[PDB]
């Protein structure tokens, strides 16, 4: 159990970074965008 | 020891507060 606990997680944290690069990068866009 | 971590901590998330308060606000001034 602990292996695949271990596994989710990374898995986990590592799309949340892609998320919040993600999320920054199309705030920029839509600010400028608006404007 | 908890004493000493726990005032480190609270600091820190003051820090990374005050980090993130003054991005937002030059990310404005630049657009």
């Amino acid at each position: 159990a602990e292996m695949r606990a271990r596994e989710r997680r990374d898995r986990l944290h590592e799309a949340l970074s892609v998320n919040r690069s993600r999320v920054n990068q199309l705030e920029k866009q839509i600010a400028f965008c608006e404007a």
